[PDB]
């Protein structure tokens, strides 16, 4: 409680003790961290959001993250939110984003995985799930996360946007949808190609982004970087995230094995190589993304990129 | 009554089928009887081992999920798009181009393409914060819903008309049907037309004179545009059919506009019954949407569609003549 507030002073820092915060807050890290960031950024006054409404929505949203899902739960959501919060403060992006864009990114991060069942889009498609039937096999989870996140605003005393105009609401809604849909990993390559294009064409004084298309692309990549930030965190945090994602993957592979389905990559507990998978994850996905991001905001991401490279070196050394 | 119905269904291969008569003669089952006729005409029940009782049960359930109280986006419209697609599939320039599975996908897509349509636009559903727009994140709201319903109904009792397809066949058909129905969203029309024009300008024809389509992207693009053209085919039909479609779309538009007016919203284009110009709206629809599309389709299959294009141009002249 007093240690809880002590831990929350590192809210602007990469490496926040999120698991400690989750424990101290009574499994409410999403709520407390979101509340802290909103205060820190003066968003409640800027958007005239009533404190009780905020808390009420946050707790309801946090309740819709599954507590029996090892990785895609409220701790992950809190982590992405806080990570986004830090990336938004990158010096190279000063004066780029409007206040509504900042609120959109943070809100998008909070709801980006809500009601995740702990199985992949491909699993949902292959089991002819109700979700895949509703969403026609296209960004199935991500469409559902958005629909739940927005539907919860309609609950009693949960409309945190009640004092925004209809136009501001309509603009925020579009931005949030665009950002969350971009967290679908099947979109990673296209996103990264666009981020690369922007880096080669970049104008700076600090980054100068005149049109909406470029600005949303940056926000999309930012939240995607935040979603894929575990290997860039201090190793003690990273290893906990690896344990959780492997537990979730293995539970999926157990359901697949029981059903007689082909077991998804990295999901077979009888045949896994956790460490080799992490090095390959970093080499082919996480480092290309964060290296391109670091170029965009050169040199503000340096410490983050240094940690990622230290962690890749350590995981490689655990392979005999 | 059944004799006359049968007589009328002999015209199923013809542009200008008496679809409103068939709707009455069949007891408001035009979608069921026209789909059944086309499946028999194309031997699809035999090819895909579809039990006839399963086909009829699914068709009647699908048809039930069109709204009988919506003036335009109802089972008659669905039946019309199905039949129009069936005629377009038979164009000489496409002989032996598409597989039986692709033919099945295009016809099935047409049948389900507007199922459970509430008679209001995507923009109306978004602006009124509807449950549908909340479910689908404001993106192809209606068309995603039409797909979800059309596929879900296959799971009802004795409704799985695809029960004897292989797994790979079902997977391929599902993807093609989704790609086709999503392309009926009018917000995709400009890009879709732009693409079709690019294909026309670079088209390859085989030694028999038919279209050469040797990759999924080009194949699905043709089927997408084919169904879109069928969806936008009312002004290409004989005038007595076209005028009835215009009467119906304007009733539906006016009812949406009444809802908008009551709610204080800006009335959508063509939806104000106090400030409507039905004739000018048809000429604009043809000039900026329907003729650009059909002239490009006619170019793709040249000269197969020349009579259809000639009718479109005659109907544009007629509507224009009513203005002065
Ligand atoms: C801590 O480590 C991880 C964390 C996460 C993943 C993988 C990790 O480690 C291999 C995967 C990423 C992913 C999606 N498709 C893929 C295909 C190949 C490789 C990775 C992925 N995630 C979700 O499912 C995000 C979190
Ligand atoms: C018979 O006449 C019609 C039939 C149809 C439409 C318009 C017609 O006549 C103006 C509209 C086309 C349309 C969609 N958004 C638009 C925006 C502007 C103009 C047209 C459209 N449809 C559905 O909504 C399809 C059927
Ligand atoms: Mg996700
Ligand atoms: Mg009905
Ligand atoms: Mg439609
Ligand atoms: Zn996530
Ligand atoms: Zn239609």
């Amino acid at each position: 409680e007093d240690v809880l507030a002590k831990e929350l002073e590192d809210v602007n820092k990469w490496g926040l003790h999120v698991f400690r915060i989750a424990e101290l807050s009574g499994n409410r890290p999403l709520t407390v961290i979101m509340h802290t960031i909103f205060q820190e950024r003066d968003l409640l006054k800027t958007f005239k959001i009533p404190v009780d409404t905020l808390i009420t929505y946050l707790m309801t949203l946090e309740d819709h993250y599954h507590a029996d899902v090892a990785y895609h739960n409220n701790i992950h959501a809190a982590d992405v939110v806080q990570s986004t919060h830090v990336l938004l403060s990158t010096p190279a992006l000063e004066a780029v984003f409007t206040d509504l864009e900042i609120l959109a990114a943070i809100f998008a991060s909070a709801i980006h995985d809500v009601d995740h069942p702990g199985v992949s889009n491909q699993f949902l498609i292959n089991t002819n799930s109700e979700l895949a039937l509703m969403y026609n096999d296209s960004s199935v989870l991500e469409n559902h996360h958005l629909a739940v996140g927005f539907k919860l605003l309609q609950e009693e005393n949960c409309d945190i946007f009640q004092n925004l105009t209809k136009k501001q609401r309509q603009s925020l809604r579009k931005m949030v949808i665009d950002i969350v849909l971009a967290t679908d990993m099947s979109k990673h390559m296209n996103l990264l190609a666009d981020l690369k294009t922007m880096v080669e064409t970049k104008k700076v004084t600090v980054l100068l982004l005149d049109n909406y298309s470029d600005r949303i692309q940056v926000l999309q990549n930012m939240v995607h970087c935040a979603d894929l930030s575990n290997p860039t965190k201090p190793l003690q945090l990273y290893r906990q995230w690896t344990d959780r994602i492997m537990e979730e993957f293995f539970r999926q592979g157990d359901r697949e094995r029981e059903r007689g389905m082909e077991i998804s990559p990295m999901c077979d507990k009888h045949n896994a190589s956790v460490e080799k998978s992490q090095v390959g994850f970093i080499d082919y996905i996480v480092h290309p993304l964060w290296e391109t991001w670091a170029d965009l905001v050169h040199p503000d991401a340096q410490d983050i990129l240094d940690t990622l490279e230290d962690n890749r070196e350590w995981y490689q050394s655990t392979i005999p």
